[PDB]
């Protein structure tokens, strides 16, 4: 089963600039028959890590092959070094992901039902995934952080090439207890009885963030929030993310 | 002002291969608001000439700027050296254009009303435009051949690099009186009382097809088919088609 | 080390039209220092199968990841339904591959040494690979047919979607003894003592072309031409070609 | 004149992320002769304005047609909302432009002589053009600011969609006397007997930056810096920049 690979570049009203976006749209027989109603596809929002962009999942994995097999549309935006935040000094990249979600669901044949919408991503994108899962729980039925950063201070303190902590968080001395802290977002969601998407958290056992993942699922267990955790051999690279996204895609479309 | 520039590559069931396609999709406020119904856009099917492809209108004109002013969606397929024919030895490129039409109208917010759908193209694409206008009149309200080939044997006998006459028409010596002949298609459309689209025919006065164009509008006049004809200085190049397509787009979107 | 992914569209003098080409160019520190001459890279010409195009290796495999690991440049042209032949009724796609080879070696930092240049491909592209291996042996030190068609009459008689046998071979009754026959090309290469590139032949055991590959390597054995043959589980799909190409790239650069 | 349109995406060591870049590469015979030495092309570094990106010159002008006509290679990078600065809280985008210059001169057949290299851009890109002209005068023989901002404080105090002045300049209350201020860069270039490329300054008379351009040219004569200023009807839009780059390209190439 094949599909369409789509590169879109549009002027975003939220971030004030042209920006590239890539979309995988699997083929359906209704797309070629003008007398049939388009039946909308299940949709995955997929978020890249630091130093990656909207092209890197396509280049370094076989994701389109996996998505085609499962009739899953995949949306891959670009957010730079933003950590998926409305940046103190930068762009409103949190709001941007929400605009991308609304835009593709308006212009493409994508289901708008919560049960048909998922979010996933790796490293900074796993951090982004858990932030959206805990603040936009009504938009996604399932969320898949891969090799995620859950202790936000480890992301902000990283000395990554050309990376600016202050652009994201400004003057802030710590992120604990703020909108940047997944532990705070999680306590907030439980306290307000928000829907939390079904969680499949994956991380390779040789990954440097492996302890970070253990600490977070340990906290989830202690506050009685369900999840699936899958580890096994793997490091912090696209060889691991290629295999994990294949497993994640199978899990999201099947129950 | 702003819009989306879209590159699509999908596996076409009609031509049995992956093929690239370009789409210009102007922005509409309904595209960014999940609570409003999408307002479908007026749509232009735009056909390239021989040796061009799906990228060349973008590269050699400012078509996206003009389309954006008038909120006109533009579909630009690729058909190789086919002359928009179901080839004797090749691909079913006539059927391909009908497939592209149904496909983009299924997956994008494009109006399906006849009054909102137009077709245009230059040289071999003007030849294609008049063929679809005279055989698919129920799909297009307006048609704009630019520097078109109306006497088909000029194209079939043209001595262009790597161009194969026989791939298109096979062993046929002449194209007159066949599906490849716009005069025949025209006589059959009038004889069968088919709806024929509103016609704007343009061609520069220094173009080698100028006299070819004069012959065709003279025949249109003798069989009581209306048209508007625009000439003036210009040759067979993108300096002319950049100008001509800007004027054509204003004519299409305005009653 | 991540490198560059490059999409090129240029007007080909050989096939008389614009055509898309994709290139993977791994990073070399000399690319960032204007005062040095570029260290020319090893280069692989990679040929797609029928119904694929210049984007399908990127989309359905992780080839860029594998190429980056081995600092291997990769050239991926598009040749439609041509079977890499100068078509009886169509385009001169055999000559086209030679033009692509000359073009990318002129404009990119690619080694022009025979020992640094390789060719590979699957199905129709493995058939193309073996023809180029046996007719351009001075240009390639290694050749890797994957799931190749070696008995050409099976591809010509294949009834694939919109596939035209006469477009390639015209009025020929059979392909035995012609330029289209790899067995003839092999006998001719041995008879004239042409250099034959180092051969790695791969085919999945569940592939319908498996017996066709066994027949060909048996003939190679009987005329004392060396080769390495790799089978194992796998069918005729990109799941198989994703890791045949990963093994092939390791084999090509490590001699 | 036909040519190559090239999209490149590479992981930049300077800005720590994958980034897209577009390149226009006109044809020369030597690109198709394996036996001739490639003749290096004249090269234009072309800088977009605020809210544009690496695709917008190709989409909203006919620049490739003009460049092909004069055998001019054109490099179009993306620098987001950076104003071509090494940002206080962001990316090292000044250094990035220098990396791009070195990179494309290593991997493409581009002349490294000063007399063959030019720089141009509009609005924020005209501001960028004058900054590189006055700090990298040895890399460029000619520079063309189009509708530029010379009084840098107009750009920093601008109230544009999602635009962050503090990302660029930090706490600075004024830009005067700093690297962001073109008037200081000009006095320092004159003071240090630094080479100033030949200057063609263009601005439409209805452009809101027109008085800002008049002020700069009045200062240029006042201190003996030669220039040509070209005005005429035009506003701050791509309709004007389409003229102006067409005229600008003819001026730089012909000598
Ligand atoms: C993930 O996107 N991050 C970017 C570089 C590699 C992993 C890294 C990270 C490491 C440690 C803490 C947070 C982020
Ligand atoms: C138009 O598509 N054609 C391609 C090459 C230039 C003009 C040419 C044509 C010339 C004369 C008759 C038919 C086509
Ligand atoms: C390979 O490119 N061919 C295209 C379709 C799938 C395999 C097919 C082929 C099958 C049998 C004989 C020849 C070709
Ligand atoms: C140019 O790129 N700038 C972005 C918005 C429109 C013009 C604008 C600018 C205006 C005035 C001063 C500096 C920049």
């Amino acid at each position: 089963g094949p599909g369409a690979y789509i590169s879109l570049n549009y002027h975003s009203p939220t971030i004030g600039m042209h920006q590239n976006l890539t979309v995988i749209l699997p083929e359906d027989q209704s797309f070629f028959n003008s007398d049939t109603t388009v039946k909308p596809l299940k949709t995955l929002m997929l978020l890249h890590g630091l130093s990656s962009d909207e092209t890197t999942y396509m280049r370094y994995t076989s994701i389109e092959r996996y998505a085609n097999e499962h009739k899953l549309a995949v949306i891959m935006p670009n957010v730079d070094h933003s950590a998926y935040a409305n940046m103190a000094y930068g762009h409103s990249y949190y709001d941007y992901i929400l605009e991308v979600y609304d835009y593709v669901h308006q212009i493409f044949p994508l289901s708008k039902k919560r049960d048909d919408n998922f979010i996933a991503g790796h490293s900074m994108g796993g951090y982004g995934t858990i932030k959206f899962a805990l603040t936009q729980g009504d938009k996604f039925a399932k969320a898949v952080p891969l090799s995620a950063v859950f202790e936000a201070q480890n992301l902000m303190d990283l000395e990554w090439n050309d990376f600016s902590k202050e652009a994201i968080i400004g003057n802030l001395s710590s992120v604990k207890g703020t909108e940047h802290d997944p532990y705070y977002l999680l306590d907030k969601a439980v306290a307000e009885d928000k829907q939390i998407p079904k969680l499949l958290i994956m991380c390779g056992k040789q990954d440097f963030l492996y302890q970070d993942n253990l600490d977070f699922i340990d906290y989830l267990s202690r506050i009685n929030v369900p999840y699936q955790f899958e580890d096994g051999p793997g490091d912090h690279d696209y060889a691991y993310w290629d295999q994990a996204i294949k497993r994640a895609i199978t899990w999201m479309v099947n129950d």
